[PDB]
């Protein structure tokens, strides 16, 4: 996997620099599902690149990616070798230039991530990671806090991408409650792989969303658990690549405290 | 005044250093009106520093620091060539290690800001903004993004350091109402004096946020005027900087939008 994982860095870093290019420059702004789900010739260009030179080198490994299910694919996994990929993570971000813009990949066989590489373009942030080889950032070993005392943990999360009314007032009344235990702070960076890998260096404490699919939670999460963190569903019980939910703590204790808070949103599994 | 932002923005750079070499430290981090509102022996003496610094060529100049009021000194603003610092803006990240720490100097004569200097020491970046001169970050200038259209902005808040549940609940609702117009987004650094920055660079349409002192803007204020932007109180009207309220957004049709949604959350005034 090894000669796989060199290769998903390099493709990264690649994909990364068209992605950084393409920031500066005035942006043609198309609508997916909403008009606030956004997308761009660069989200479609940049993965269609990423799909053909893997398939180039390993023709038989499968493929799951956020444009490529839009375009007509099956977010399905098996045991065979998949790449699990995300063009660009922070599309929104891409198109105002907010400084935060990842490519994503994750690799799994039999069902489990093996390495994930995430590449922040803008700063110039590589993070990768392999089971049981450790998690860094640019060489840098990285390491979750071991803050164990939620009320004086620093989480991440995002408002998401529904504006259902509902929806909407559920997210910001979990938000609520879990501001007011209290918590030092909630932040927003803008994409579920950053956040996470902001979780994996120890800046921020946990990270917790509904609404994100296996593109979003597949490269990072396996850099946040070679930090030493834990990763597990929003409802208390196991991480679920599929289930649209996930909370990457750095510890078992803030991840339970956490699920304890919050309220199940229902989401549509993306094997479904 | 040449003479003293280029004194300014040497004093910010060495603070800069001081503050960044800190963060990688074991610290102490101390309390202030609650258990959010945190201090660290770093704000403390970064301020001491900066304020000594300046008296000493500037005998005769005024200084507002965030510190030195919370030590008896009163935020009281009048014609004398007056100094607005916030030696850390953003502690409970520098208390974290969340890459986001800024070093802010307002200099204001006349109760008007003449420059400002913001450092963000994590990234290496000097924004720099003189009256009439125009906005830098590295020697590059700044300008606001063009945006008019409230339904494609990506806005950029706080939570605030209050954990009142009354007042929770109106910043929540305020951001409710911004979110579902809809917005493409809304984003949170943790540090008002960088969120202005990002709005001068363009990276983020609009701040806003209510709770924040004059020490937390005075710097980054003239950097967004700079750039092109414009600062606006929430009723619409001029912009107080001891009124503890601002709307800094790229043009007057995105402010006043904003300023038409949410709703006033009563506070004591800095010079009160
Ligand atoms: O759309 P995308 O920009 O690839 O990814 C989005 C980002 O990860 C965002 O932070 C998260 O809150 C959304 O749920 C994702 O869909
Ligand atoms: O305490 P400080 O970190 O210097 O300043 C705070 C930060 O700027 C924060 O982002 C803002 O939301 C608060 O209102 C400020 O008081
Ligand atoms: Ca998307
Ligand atoms: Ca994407
Ligand atoms: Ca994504
Ligand atoms: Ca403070
Ligand atoms: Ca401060
Ligand atoms: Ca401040
Ligand atoms: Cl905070
Ligand atoms: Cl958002």
């Amino acid at each position: 996997w090894q000669e796989c994982m060199d290769y998903a860095v390099t493709l990264a870093r690649q994909a990364g620099e068209v992605v950084c290019e393409a920031i500066k420059n005035e942006m043609n702004v198309m609508l997916k599902s909403s008009p606030v789900d956004l997308v761009t010739a660069t989200d479609q260009k940049v993965e269609k690149m990423l799909i053909s030179s893997i398939k180039e080198k390993y023709p038989s490994h499968s493929f799951i990616g956020e444009e490529s299910v839009a375009a007509g694919e099956k977010s399905i996994l098996t045991d065979n070798p998949t790449w699990i990929i995300d063009p660009i993570d922070g599309t929104t971000n891409f198109v105002h230039r907010f400084p935060f813009v990842a490519v994503s990949i994750g690799f799994a066989v039999n069902k489990k991530i093996e390495f994930g590489v995430v590449y922040s373009c803008v700063e110039g942030k590589m993070y990768t990671a392999r089971k049981g080889k450790g998690a860094f950032c640019n060489g840098q070993k990285l390491q979750v806090s071991q803050q164990e005392d939620i009320t004086k943990s620093l989480l991440v999360t995002e408002l998401g991408s529904s504006r259902t009314p509902e929806t909407v007032r559920m997210v910001l009344s979990n938000m609520e409650k879990l501001f007011c235990i209290p918590v030092h702070g909630i932040r927003s960076v803008g994409t579920a792989a950053v956040n996470m890998c902001l979780v994996a260096t120890g800046g921020a404490d946990a990270y917790y969303e509904m609404g994100i699919h296996c593109w979003d939670v597949a490269g990072a999460g396996i850099i946040v658990t070679e930090a030493g963190g834990v990763l597990m569903d929003v409802t208390g019980g196991p991480f679920d690549l599929m289930s649209r939910r996930v909370i990457a703590a750095n510890n078992r204790i803030l991840a339970e405290r956490i699920a304890k808070e919050i309220q199940v949103i229902p989401l549509q599994r993306d094997d479904e």
